[PDB]
């Protein structure tokens, strides 16, 4: 019965057996870390050997606990239900982590690309991207913008994860009603959805800042401003919504909009 060794090299052998091809085997553990995450990013959804699976739940979820793990009650920082707090989506065991998606909903194919879609697939396996799959064949195509749907989360720490499509924003364009209406679906959309199956905590990355280019400020005063309005007029099991923010500069913003 594998060593954590063995059972990398397993999934890492596995998935290049898959493509027909054979990279050596890189020396440090991280390396190889890395080049399993980019076969992971890169696989196509499809029929998959259970054995593989056994094995890779056993790898992430041992990875999972091995990283330092967030309860929602460890938060401190945090004003009636909204709660603020700067760390990796990963690691937060709230009722559901909302993903940042694209309209194709399978994720991230670019190996090592440090989008949160990548991040998510990256730790939660690659069921997470086979679930989004079964829900595009059966709605018959892509995923608007401002909607949203619900998943296992497989070894993340969080029981769901939350997937939706914000608005892009062109290169040099303000941001205009039309895309300001979108961001606020994406949240609602959420919201509703998490308070249908009674989560008790939610958490949201910065949707469609990075690589969406929604400009950061804007983003945050509609992100607080949509989750106050519906708190505010709703019964909903939701206890806590956390703002989960990864840089400085965002968790400097959302502080200031939230308890300057
Ligand atoms: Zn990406």
């Amino acid at each position: 019965p594998m060593n954590n060794d063995e059972q990398l090299e397993f999934l890492i052998n596995y998935l290049l057996d898959e493509r027909s091809e054979s990279i050596d085997i890189p020396k440090t553990f991280s390396e190889k870390r890395n080049l399993l995450r980019s076969l992971m990013n890169m696989r196509h959804p499809s029929n998959i050997s259970e054995e593989f699976l056994r094995i890779q739940d056993e790898f992430l979820s041992r990875e999972t606990a091995n990283k330092n793990l967030t309860s929602v009650e460890d938060i401190s920082l945090s004003s009636g239900k909204i709660m603020l707090w700067q760390g990796d989506i990963t690691t937060l065991s709230a009722d559901a982590i909302v993903n940042a998606a694209n309209s194709k909903l399978l994720g991230c194919f670019i190996p090592m690309h440090n989008c949160i879609d990548n991040i998510i697939h990256s730790a939660s396996g690659l069921q997470l991207r086979e679930e989004c799959n079964r829900m595009i064949m059966l709605q018959g195509g892509d995923e608007d913008v401002g909607k949203a749907k619900i998943t296992n989360a497989y070894n993340l720490p969080s029981k769901y994860v939350v997937h939706t499509v914000g608005p892009s924003i062109e290169r040099g364009m303000r941001v205009s009603s039309d895309d300001v209406k979108k961001l606020e679906r994406c949240y609602n959309s959420c919201l509703e959805l998490a308070s249908e199956y009674k989560l008790n905590s939610i958490a949201f990355c910065c949707i469609s800042t990075g690589v969406f280019n929604f400009p950061q400020k804007k983003a945050a005063e509609i992100a607080i401003r949509t989750v106050k309005d519906f708190l505010n007029s709703n019964e909903t099991s939701l206890n806590h919504i956390i703002f989960d923010v990864f840089t400085d500069k965002d968790y400097d913003i959302y502080k200031k909009l939230l308890f300057g």
